[PDB]
């Protein structure tokens, strides 16, 4: 009992973090078997990032221009190539701590754990959710680019995020492990806008179910709603519309509590129209939308 | 930029978690060099925990009654002993993954990372703060007893907490690694009350400094207060009194922002009296007190 924002154990990912230096900039790289993945703007100077031609900039670089360090251990670069926005450096040594892994591109509304690193050294771990506008609310200082996001499936690290850039108001953007940015962003230091963000409705409901499981039930009412009636309220407050697929995903939570999903949507309907009146739910005075239904069942197991 | 509740990398601790079963009860153990530390109530039946005589119960127990599993390999218990509330099972094998470690007893208001484990397998990691009433607000299901809290100062791991029991409203209690309970709690299934909790004032101020560093500064006013005058408002709102030691601790944050500590106390004095007017600070509608000044400097370095 008790509900906390909880990240996956970072052990398997810690052994894959290395330090990549090219000229001025030092950042983090991901060392899978004999390839080191890192953001491609490691080759840029501060002037380059205003309007970089990564093709011509990378041609200026050769293998010996890339300094790769796993702790105090120098890796020798025997090849370099660019995949979208990620630099792939071939090294002479296969990473012996390489876990079973996949490269996944997560969907908006899903969560993952971030291993924040600096100069190739892991610093901390925390949970983040891919916002509907394809940004994340993380914690990244100068030197944390190349830090990765991941999920764990019984021994299989599903890498899904690599950090590249910072947006106003603690907003962060990055790519998958194939170099494709999440959202409309480009790795260039020029004016870019993130889309209008929306609240992940199915995540709020799962978080409301987590509160009921932990004995926090003051928000439950006697009313009920339909899917069209609730979605009418939902888009008024910039919530994502709820689908029957979302209702099926909340099945295990609805079954454990005995509360129908349409019943819970009626309580969320009142919470949006009347506010929380200074009350708290699971220790929060706001409606939380960064817990997936899977995140709830994993803690309420 | 950005501020998140961030736990330490759990890799060094993951290699120390084993499974300890004694008949009906299964929980987690901490495998340091050739000793497995775990809560002593593992030897108890459900009837035993109502009023256990741990000296008599441990005498009735043999080595072969302790099932210790590290992954799929079972460890040979070659001895047992009781230190306060922790059972120390000496094993055949020295843990080859033993990191450099200390046993520390933390002070109230300090934070640590919890590696939540189940059946000896790490499940998640999150941050917790030792409340002034010597409890923590974690996430522990049945089978998570023996999960440990820790801090990383170096290559060195500072173990500080081991989970034992659950209190109402998601409240948890445990011991240090020497078996001494934090607070007035005993490992017996009988009526026990936690003390009235207070808000960690120095932690709230550090969190307000983190908001200013991240550009969230609406709560700042031009007023100021005395350390004596501020503690009279803090006493009304169940806040811990602020000392000159706390003011000196907040030095680095005060210097980075250019805001004197007593100027920040004036802003907090008004937030307590006037409320927060339905606005957020670092994405929170409540005042957060689970970030130490060290936690803030670590993320705002
Ligand atoms: C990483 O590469 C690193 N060294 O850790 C770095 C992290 C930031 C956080 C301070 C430096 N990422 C970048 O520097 C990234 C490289 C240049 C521009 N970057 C930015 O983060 C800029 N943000 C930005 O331009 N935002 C928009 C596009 C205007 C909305 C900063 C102004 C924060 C430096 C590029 C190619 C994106
Ligand atoms: C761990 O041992 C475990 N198996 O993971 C277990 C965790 C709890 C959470 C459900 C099982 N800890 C205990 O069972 C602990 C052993 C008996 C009593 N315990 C409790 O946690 C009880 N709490 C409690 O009695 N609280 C007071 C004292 C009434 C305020 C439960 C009622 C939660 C089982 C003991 C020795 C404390």
């Amino acid at each position: 009992s008790g509900f906390r924002k909880m990240a996956f154990p970072s052990g398997k990912v810690e052994g894959c973090m290395v330090q990549v230096t090219c000229g001025t900039t030092t950042l983090n790289g991901l060392w899978l078997d004999d390839v080191v993945y890192c953001p491609r703007h490691v080759i840029c100077t501060s002037e380059d990032m205003l309007n970089p031609n990564y093709e011509d900039l990378l041609i200026r670089k050769s293998n010996h221009n890339f300094l790769v360090q796993a702790g105090n251990v120098q890796l020798r670069v025997i090849g370099h190539s660019m995949q979208n926005c990620v630099l792939k450096l071939k090294v002479d040594t296969a990473n012996p701590k390489t876990p079973k892994y996949k490269f996944v591109r997560i969907q908006p509304g899903q969560t993952f754990s971030v291993l924040a690193c600096y100069n190739g050294s892991p610093s901390g771990v925390y949970q983040c959710a891919m916002r509907p506008n394809f940004t994340i609310k993380g914690s990244f200082l100068n030197g944390s680019c190349g830090s990765v996001g991941f999920n764990i499936d019984y021994d299989c690290v599903s890498f899904c995020y690599m950090h590249h850039m910072e947006l106003p108001t603690g907003v962060h953007a990055g790519t998958d492990l194939e170099g494709n940015f999440y959202g409309p962003f480009v790795d260039r230091q020029t004016a870019q806008a993130a889309g209008t963000d929306t609240t992940i409705t199915v995540n709020v409901l799962a978080w409301l179910y987590a509160a009921v499981i932990n004995g926090d039930r003051w928000f439950l009412n006697r009313f009920t709603t339909t899917l069209n009636d609730f979605n009418l309220v939902a888009m008024k407050y910039n919530y994502e519309p709820l689908t029957q697929d979302h209702v099926d995903i909340l099945g295990p939570l609805s079954a454990q509590t005995g509360i129908a999903v349409l019943d819970m949507c009626a309580s969320l309907k009142e919470l949006l129209q009347n506010g929380m009146n200074g009350r708290t739910i699971l220790g929060s005075a706001l409606l939380e939308d960064e817990f997936t239904p899977f995140d709830v069942v994993r803690q309420c197991s």
